[PDB]
Order: C-alpha cells, then structure tokens, then sequence
DNA sequence: GGGGGAAGGATTCA
DNA sequence: CACGGAATCCTTCCCCC
C-alpha cells in the first residue's frame, strides 16, 4: 500500500557550480551568502563534501570557512541560476509520475504506486531516474523510497551521498524503535529537548505517554504527527503545493534606527520583491526586522483588496515606524513579505 | 461557548 | 558573527451570535 520515491539532489548549488566550471570539480568549494557589512561577512549557503570533511558547511560564517580552507574557493551564491537547473530537473522528473510534489529547491516526493509494484521495482526505478538526471543534467542526486514521506526522506538522509535506499516495513518497524526521534523529520533542536526532558527518546516511547502532557509540551500537531508515526499509521499523501508568500529583506550596511537611513533599503526590497510577484497580487504585506541582537520584529496588514507598489511603499513605511516605535534596538536587518495572493 | 479571523512570533528546513 | 527565504503551527486578542 502506497510507495514513495524521494529524490533530493547532492551538495546542490556547490555541485551546480561544479557542473557550470568543471575545473572546480576536486577541489573544496564553498557557496557564500555575502553582506556589505564588511570584507567577509556573511554566512555559508553551502559547500561541497571536499569541504564538509573539515568542518565547513551551511550557516557558519564565511570567516570562519576562510580560517578552516584559506585557499578554498569561495562562490557567491547565485540562487537564480540553481532555481533554473532545479526546475529543470523536476520537469524531469514529472516523466515518471503525475503524483509529485516539489519540496524544495532541491527535494521532491514521487508517488509510484499506481506504476510500479514491489520494491525491488522501486529500487530500479531509482536507478534509472539516478542516471537519467545525471546523464541530462550531470547532477547527481540520492534516492530514498519508502511506506510513506517521512521515511522516504529518512531513507535518502541514511544513503547520502549520491545514494539510493529503501526501508522495507520490517526496518521501519525497527526504525520506530531504534532510530533516534531527533533525526526525525520536523524536529529541531528546540522539540529534541523538549522531548528528552519528557523522556522521549525514541519514536516509540511517545506511545508511552498521555497525549494531553504531549500535545501540552510541543504542541498539538506536532504530537498527533509523531504518535502517528509511531503507530506507523502516518500516510500524508503527496499533493502539489503552490507558493504561499514572496519576500526579500537585505543586511544594511550598519545598524540603524533612522527611518530616512533605512528607507532606501526597503524599497529596494520592496521593488525586488514586486519584480518577483510578476502576476501575482498581494493582499498583505509584512516589514520584517532583524534587530541588533539578532531577534526578527515584524509588522503586518491585511487588506480587502490587493496591494499596488504604490500602497506598499507608503504602508512598508508605516509598519517600520511601528516597528521602531514598538522595539527600542537597532535594525541590522530590513525586509518585506507579500503575501495572502489574490484568487 | 465557540466559530472566524488577523496579527506577532516560534520552530523547522533548505 | 550567524544569510536568504518560506511554510506551518501556536498563542492571543477580537467581534459577535
Ligand atoms: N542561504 C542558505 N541556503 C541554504 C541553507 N541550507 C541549505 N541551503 C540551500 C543550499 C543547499 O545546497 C540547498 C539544499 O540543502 P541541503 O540541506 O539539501 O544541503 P545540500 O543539498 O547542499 O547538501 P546535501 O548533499 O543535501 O547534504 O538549500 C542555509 O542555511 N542558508
Ligand atoms: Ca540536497
Ligand atoms: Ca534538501
Ligand atoms: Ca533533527
């Protein structure tokens, strides 16, 4: 009953630049998300496993990248170009199912079941779809296939890199008792610790404790979706998902509190954002600050109608004020959010 | 009591 | 020193029948 096939592509925007300038492929490349602020600030969109081996890898600082691989190379991430090369490969991918659906820049579930019977025809399936998105596009990319999406995704994450595997009933069954709950799906470090403290340390100990203690600590579908699991009774099916919100925000040059020093920065935004909005029609928009202290403030509107750049620039600049009116540091970061499109 | 929303923020993942 | 971006969920305050 019900087959998934997950496929998520390898080290993906540092092996889109590898396939785009071969001469890189071998040596340590890192994808960098850089900001004005000064010389080599910024963070690490992501690196190539000839450089997660010392440590390198998504959210540490630039800096700290340059200490680690000094003469590494460093890539300025060049986010539409790998949207491109991404859409490409989900076209692809579309040959061997109408049931998918895209997760991210990088992920996609398959649903191959009315298409393929048992799993030995899945593994193949895989294979082939390895190859031929290798072949089209050199990418190569790891195959995860399971009962469901989650495991499905597990899979993938056990055969990294360039991989392929598939967890048979029997192993989920020992997954839920084995596999540690951190390395589930949907669990950050926030819900881990809140697990532990609760004695959850294993998919299966949730089955061990009153829900409503449960639902009290993380929360209600949070705890539905794991005592679901645990059951082995989850069963999400893969439906298509169409984008819910646009948005850009950008590091200024230094911290601020001075409306007129921040201004051009969000209508930078907000002229960049509308670009991206193409055919699209907001009904909201939020401003979203990044404060000094690295917090996130935000202030939004709804309307009844939808939103012209002209309306967005003037009410962007409301919601700013209420911001700093409403929060005494300084915004190191500034942004907008369009979203609730209309029809 | 409880439905229907909006707003601000928490948590997660890429 | 820690960047862009986007979804989902949760708490809370409201209006109101
Ligand atoms: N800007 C930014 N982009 C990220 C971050 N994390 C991931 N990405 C982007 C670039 C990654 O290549 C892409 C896919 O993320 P994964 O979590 O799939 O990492 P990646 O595919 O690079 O390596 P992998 O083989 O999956 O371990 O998403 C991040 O922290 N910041
Ligand atoms: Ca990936
Ligand atoms: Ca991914
Ligand atoms: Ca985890």
């Amino acid at each position: 009953h019900m087959i998934v096939l997950f496929v998520d592509f390898d080290y993906f925007y540092a092996q889109v630049e590898e396939v785009l300038n071969p001469s890189l492929k071998g040596k340590p490349v890192v994808v960098c998300v850089f900001s004005g602020r000064f010389e080599d600030s910024g963070a690490v969109a992501t690196a190539n496993y000839e450089a997660r081996k010392f440590g390198v890898k998504a959210g540490i600082p630039i800096v700290e990248a340059k200490k680690i691989l000094p003469n590494a190379v460093y890539l300025p991430m060049r986010k539409e170009v790998y949207q491109q090369v991404s859409s490409r490969i989900m076209n692809l991918l579309r040959e061997y199912s109408e049931k998918i659906e895209i997760a991210s820049i990088d992920e996609a579930y398959l649903d191959i079941s009315d298409k393929v019977r048992d799993y030995r025809e899945a593994y193949n399936l895989g294979l082939e779809i390895k190859n031929k998105i290798l072949e089209k596009e050199k990418i190569t990319v790891t195959v995860g296939i399971s009962k469901n999406k989650v495991f499905a995704k597990i899979a993938a994450d056990m055969a990294k890199p360039n991989g392929i595997k598939v967890i048979d009933d029997e192993e989920v069954k020992r997954l839920i008792r084995e596999l540690d709950i951190a390395d589930v799906p949907g669990i950050g470090n926030i819900t881990a610790e809140k697990l532990k403290k609760l004695g959850i340390n294993k998919l299966v100990d949730t089955l061990s404790i009153e829900f409503d203690k449960l639902k009290g600590m993380i929360g209600e579908a949070k705890a539905k979706y794991l005592i679901s699991l645990a059951r082995d009774e989850y069963n999400e099916p893969i439906r298509t998902r169409v984008r819910k919100s646009i948005g850009r925000i950008v590091t200024m040059k230094r911290n601020s509190r001075n409306l007129e020093e921040i201004k051009p920065y969000l209508f930078r935004a907000i002229e960049e954002s509308y670009y991206k909005l193409d055919k699209r029609i907001p009904k909201a928009i939020h401003v979203v600050a990044v404060t000094e202290d690295l917090d996130i403030v935000s202030r939004g509107r709804t309307f009844p109608h939808g939103i012209s750049k002209e309306t967005a620039y003037s009410e962007s600049v409301k919601l700013l004020q209420k911001i700093l009116e409403e929060d005494e540091r300084k915004i190191r970061a500034i942004g907008v959010r369009f979203s609730k499109f209309i029809e």
